[PDB]
């Protein structure tokens, strides 16, 4: 079997992505952040904390007759940004883009945390990542993509994240007309249960390229590239009065500014970012303070690349028996 799904930005910059997934018997459609640095499928739902849902789509699972409590399981979790959800569990069919899997676990908020209630847009999470760190309790549960695998023609999916633009996620197959030139392979360690490589190391825009092992995670549920601070002040100080600005959480640059190209490695080949595509506009409505798509991860623990990154590239999870990633230009 295969799955192709269209996902689409959820405003002007590109914050995130939605997926349309349809859940339950008859079909609740209900448009999902896909999200490769995560691991439970969570939804708003009937069980939401009703001051805690503004204007999301929510799974009422009583009205599904393929729902079916899985007794005595919660979940719990909390995000690198900060944000978190908790809830309860079903089993029901799950669908992406004509892929059904049975049986998949259904994570049902009971509470979600002040972002995801003011993000409208975004009616949960589909996690992508390793199932072991999916945060079901007292039985931990598969990822979608884990239990369509057996499935699937070819045991992969891949991200095609399109820059103000949509893009596809698609399921157990490589589209050969979605990008070019070749798919550059590389290792995937599954020690911290994400899709984490080492990158051969990076340019700023027509300058040289330094070789340098940067090892970080393929997430397309994080905005911006996060780097070594190392990295990410050669890049910035290509821009005339960018600054790292404590107030404002990261590096700002003048709205009035043409951003360089950043180029990272993979293997012997090479991505190119468009400095467009490090544009996150205005700090605030109408500043000339606007913000930078690539930023330090001196505080994370771990170096992301994240959508900024991701867009300029057609990716391929594989998660055959060695996992790796695949890295082609489109």
């Amino acid at each position: 079997s295969t799955g192709s799904a269209t996902t689409t930005p959820i405003d002007s910059l590109d914050d995130a992505y939605i997926t349309p997934v349809q859940i339950g018997t008859p079909a609740q459609t209900l448009n999902l952040d896909f999200d490769t640095g995560s691991s439970d499928l969570w939804v708003f739902s009937s069980e939401t904390t009703a001051s805690e849902v503004d204007g999301q789509t929510i799974y009422t699972p009583s009205k599904s007759t393929t729902a079916k409590l899985l007794s005595g399981a919660t979940w719990s979790i909390s995000y690198g940004d900060g944000s978190s959800s908790s809830g309860d569990v079903y089993t029901d069919t799950v669908s992406v883009g004509g892929l059904t899997v049975t049986g998949q676990a259904v994570e049902s908020a009971k509470k979600v945390s002040s972002s995801f209630t003011e993000d409208s847009t975004i009616d949960g999470l589909l996690g992508l990542a390793f199932s072991t760190l999916n945060t079901v309790s007292p039985t931990q549960q598969k990822t979608f993509f884990d239990n369509a695998k057996a499935s699937l023609d070819s045991p992969v999916f891949t991200a095609d994240l399109g820059y103000h633009a949509p893009g596809t996620y698609n399921f157990g197959f490589i589209d050969t007309t979605a990008y070019t030139g070749s798919i550059t392979y590389t290792a995937v360690s599954t020690k911290q249960g994400f899709w984490e490589w080492t990158s051969t190391g990076y340019a700023v825009g027509s300058g040289t390229f330094k070789s340098t092992s940067i090892d970080g995670i393929a997430d397309t549920g994080t905005t911006l590239l996060y780097l070594p601070a190392t990295v990410v002040s050669a890049y910035w100080a290509q821009v005339s009065g960018a600054k790292s600005s404590s107030s404002v959480g990261g590096y700002v640059f003048p709205c009035s500014a043409t951003l360089p190209s950043f180029t990272f490695g993979v293997g012997s080949a090479r991505i190119v970012i468009p400095g467009d595509y490090i544009d996150f506009g205005p700090i605030s409505t109408g500043s000339s303070s606007c913000f930078g798509g690539i930023q330090s991860s001196a505080g994370i623990g771990i170096n992301i690349f994240g959508d900024v990154a991701l867009k300029a590239a057609f990716v391929v999870f594989n998660g055959a028996t060695t996992p790796t990633l695949g890295f082609a230009s489109k």
